[PDB]
């Protein structure tokens, strides 16, 4: 076991150093609560903390790893936005007392080698042209909850489709975590905070106002069904400068092989330029 | 509230959280957590994995009992010979218990998984795995304990535990063998009097083997396919020499030995330790 100062954030990179002090505290009647992340932290993943830290005995991890195996070939890895002194502050700041800071060699040492397969859901939506990133994510995230074993996970609902799966993983495995989803946190005008927020000039950041001004229209629309909720939707996409709508799909919630009842997730994703953004939002049909 | 747990007597759990809330419960008045993954129809091979774990101190041991689709049937059989042993807690789940909602996530092995067994049955292992994961957060034992005689999935399993992270220690437990050197199988006793005659040839084999090897690696494995070439019905699938890791083997070194073979239609599979030179 390393140091650990109480009410103080600190800092472990060694996957056995936070793995230890996880057991300690949590043999001394602290529930560790852990929130994963790729770093690059907005006020969304604040929400997650702040969520975390209500937990009545909470002690808070965050993780922060830019993980290999989610991306494909093709520059995305490098161009990951890394901001490891902005993450800290706001870590101190939030009064987190936990950040677990892996390098790639800790997570992979034998490289690939056994992996999470995820279910038929990761080759749909997201995981279309992507076909082995939900892979990625389900193999980190398990790993993590192997390393840390938190009472409870926060994740954002912003990336829907990947909560989904993470709690077939929960579930699927026998896991004895509780996963928490947390609302999806918004600009003034509606835009769901992401990390690539900072990819849109000016005139993209203006117009991707569109994304949620289309859901939120849609769920409203909904009294009167689902094609005026989709048409609504579709309406507010189709007068939106320079959006690139790659799907619109009204689901289940769960994603799966059921059909829509009264309870749905209406999920886009589009391209501003070169940037492609996500949104979601809960819709009840009638 | 914990499900009912009477100390010295079996308790048989088929619901995965009451076997959760009951590990979950002993672990934490100062029992260490013993799992030994079956399929049931148990014999003397099961025994010693059931005694290598009793023996740990403050031990209680889980034997599961899981006919695991994705990879002989006697309950009352089983259940007796585990009352016997002084195991306290047996996990008998259905498949739709394990799998309530069928197939969906499943562990993808490594390269490891295509090779050696993996040939016949390229995604034998992937099931192993799968419920091997799901034995381990079910259950959340200190030691798991396996078998030698399946070596491959005993290294498959510590990549698996190596690679996810998994805190529990992995136990191997030497091969159980009759009188001749058989190691102990179910498959054993559908052997004709030939078949079983000349099915002594894999443990010969290999012993022979782990003895010519002060010779060298060559001496080795020729001593081996000497003893299964003086074996009628014995079709060999493969007989190989690799690292403990199943890696290629070194020039010198500690190694494994590894035979399969059909006898009719029976297969049978035996394995060794070889030091080189």
């Amino acid at each position: 076991i390393p140091a650990f100062h109480p009410g103080e954030l600190n800092v472990y990179s060694a996957p056995g150093d936070v793995a230890d002090v996880s057991r300690a505290l949590r043999l001394t009647g602290r529930r560790v609560m852990l929130v994963p992340t790729m770093g690059a932290l907005h006020e969304g993943h604040l929400a997650l903390v702040r969520a975390a830290k209500r937990v009545p005995g909470s002690v808070v991890v965050v993780s922060i790893f830019v993980n290999p195996m989610q991306f494909g070939a093709g520059g995305d890895l490098d161009a990951y936005p890394r901001t490891p002194d902005d993450d800290l502050a706001q870590l101190r700041a939030e009064g987190v007392e936990i950040a677990f800071t892996p390098t790639t060699a800790a997570m992979y040492p034998d490289g690939l080698r056994t992996t999470v397969q995820p279910g038929p859901l990761a080759a749909e939506l997201e995981g279309g042209p992507r076909p082995t990133h939900f892979a990625g994510v389900l193999t980190v995230v398990l790993k993590l909850l192997q390393i840390v074993r938190p009472d409870r996970v926060f994740f954002g609902e912003k990336d829907y489709q990947q909560l989904v799966l993470i709690r077939q993983l929960v579930a699927d495995f026998n896991l004895d975590v509780a996963v928490v989803g947390v609302p999806t946190v918004r600009e003034a005008d509606g835009l769901a905070m992401s990390s690539r927020n900072r990819y849109l000039d000016p005139a993209q950041r203006a117009a991707a106002v569109a994304l949620s001004a289309a859901l939120t229209a849609a769920a409203h629309a909904a009294t009167a069904g689902a094609q005026a909720a989709l048409d609504a939707a579709r309406a507010v996409l189709d007068a939106a400068p320079g959006v690139a709508v790659d799907y619109l799909e009204l689901r289940d919630i769960g994603l799966g092989p059921m059909p829509l009842n009264g309870s749905g997730r209406l999920l886009v994703a589009a391209r501003l330029g070169t940037t492609r953004l996500l949104d979601n939002i809960a819709i009840e049909i009638g």
